[PDB]
């Protein structure tokens, strides 16, 4: 069961214009993502999957394994299934380029729950929040069953809280594992109705009917996407440097 | 394939005492389900199912079939589980006392959706609404796949609306339609948080991983909770005739 690791890294970026190449305590942040992926036990190899050659060059330049993809990809799971064709695996995870503060352990967990079910065709993470932080739409919401399968995901507050006291909120962690199959597939699906309503790709995967499980870990990393959270990031990776000498 | 419709009838009410009893231009609500269930095709029998004395009396009244079954039950599909003990069927329909303007062709492609998959095991109904309706926590939402199949049940807007355009809505009917082995395990399935949360028993089966296929019909009448409702009904049942 081979396994390996895509990290998605498209230069434009709006509110941050080359947002991988960004320095924090001295390297490109998308290094911090390579760095962190290599030390996932269980995978063979790691790959950056850009559509910019400044990017290509700045991972090459460090010594990873870049492959350039097309432009006009509308969503980064497309982009994927492009590296599918090329890069031979089993199981692929698709990271994204903007959380240097991935935990390697986290990622095993997903991986390891793909392993333990090869029935399974998509697993995901997911954390508690509280009632407040799951009212924002920025933030995707999930509800689980029993087996901890996905019931449906959503940027409206879910379950909803009528008997407040009883509601527990999943916050949704886009990091993602799949099987070979499904991204073959993937392509000759249609968008639906949910998905195009709440922007959620995830959605298309659950209209067809593949079962997508969730895994719970503990509180994330704040992800860089503002400046506000950046320098949030520069000192809490910063923190951990001293922290481990 | 033996289907029967149980019809579950309290005379207890918060808001309306009796309810089961109330006049709608000169029959008991419960008559006029009973009635109507009577004119689906492909089902075997129709019972009333009570828990006080006086409704089952109403009931054998106008030649109808009523069975007593316990006070202590808190929903109706408990007290379903309670009938499915004494009344053998493949198929049970779940129908509320309370919804007198109740189609007999939507239970008929509720009871025709069952009988195409012996697979499935629960079938409930749906039909469109507004977004401005969606955003009622009283109105029960729902999203399905393409299979029909419902992915969850909520009280919150669901689908979240962020491209408003692209979003359609459904109102859960609450009718089902229970193949015999789900009413046999029920009561070994624990209450599920999102149950408890929403106040959903449906999502008690959905935690379980049973599968509830949701068909879409036209929008469907008014039930009687309220005093409100009850003489909404009469009026729009009066001018039916
Ligand atoms: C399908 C549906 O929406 N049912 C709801 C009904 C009525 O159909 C609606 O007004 C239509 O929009 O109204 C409510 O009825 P009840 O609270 O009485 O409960 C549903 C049904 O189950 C029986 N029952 C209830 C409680 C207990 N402990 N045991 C029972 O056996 C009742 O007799 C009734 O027929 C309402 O608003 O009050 C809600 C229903 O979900």
């Amino acid at each position: 069961s081979k396994a390996v690791i895509v990290i998605p890294a498209r230069y434009g970026s709006s509110r941050l214009p080359g947002k991988p190449l960004l320095d924090i305590v001295g390297k490109p942040m998308i290094q911090h993502v390579y760095e962190r992926a290599l030390q996932v036990a269980g995978v063979a190899e790691v790959w950056v999957a850009t559509d910019d050659p400044r990017v290509e060059q700045a991972v090459q330049a460090f010594g990873g394994k870049a492959i350039m993809t097309r432009n006009d990809h509308e969503s980064g799971t497309d982009r994927l299934v492009e590296v599918m064709h090329k890069v031979e695996a089993d199981i692929y995870i698709n990271l994204q380029g903007d959380e240097p503060m991935i935990r390697p352990r986290d990622v095993e967990t997903l991986l390891q729950g793909m392993r333990d079910d090869p029935a399974l065709p998509v697993a995901t993470l997911c954390h508690a929040i509280s009632a407040a932080e799951a009212a924002e739409p920025s933030t995707v919401k999930v509800v689980v069953n029993t087996r901890q399968d996905a019931l449906y995901f959503s940027r409206s507050p879910i379950p909803y809280p009528r008997n407040a006291e009883k509601a527990r909120y999943l916050k949704h962690v886009g990091i993602y594992a799949y099987r070979r199959d499904v991204l073959q597939n993937y392509s000759q699906l249609p968008e639906s109705m949910p998905e195009q309503a709440e922007s959620l790709e995830q959605l298309r995967l659950m209209n067809a009917g593949i079962n997508i499980r969730t895994f719970e870990v503990a509180a994330t990393g704040p992800g860089v996407d503002t400046p506000a959270c950046l320098e949030k990031v520069r000192a809490l990776m910063a923190q951990e440097l001293a922290e481990n000498a």
